[PDB]
């Protein structure tokens, strides 16, 4: 999300202030990048492909050992 | 009567498949025999 920064009169130098100038406004921006390359890895079966694994439970998403 | 069968797709071995190649069709016939040889019998009996 963008954000927008803004100073206090408390925290402006006297300097300025007699310049009646204000500074050190900030803003942030995301750029959204449009797409230029693609790639695809297709594949062909030419026969009967072998019965696939019959495991029907969930998916563990990490190892039990990791100390 | 003639009869013809063929074999589903759910029969033919892989192996067949990367070949391309069909077997195992069947098909029945029976022929017409014609006459060789002629024998009579008989036997006259009469009356009483």
């Amino acid at each position: 999300d963008p954000t927008i920064i803004i100073p206090k009169r408390a925290n402006i130098p006297t300097n300025d202030l007699a310049a009646r100038i204000l500074r050190d406004v900030k803003v942030e921006l995301v750029y959204n990048n449009s797409l230029h390359y693609v790639k695809i890895r297709a594949s062909v079966v030419l026969d009967r492909p072998a019965g696939q694994s019959t495991n029907a439970q969930t998916p563990m998403s990490s190892s039990a050992v990791g100390v």
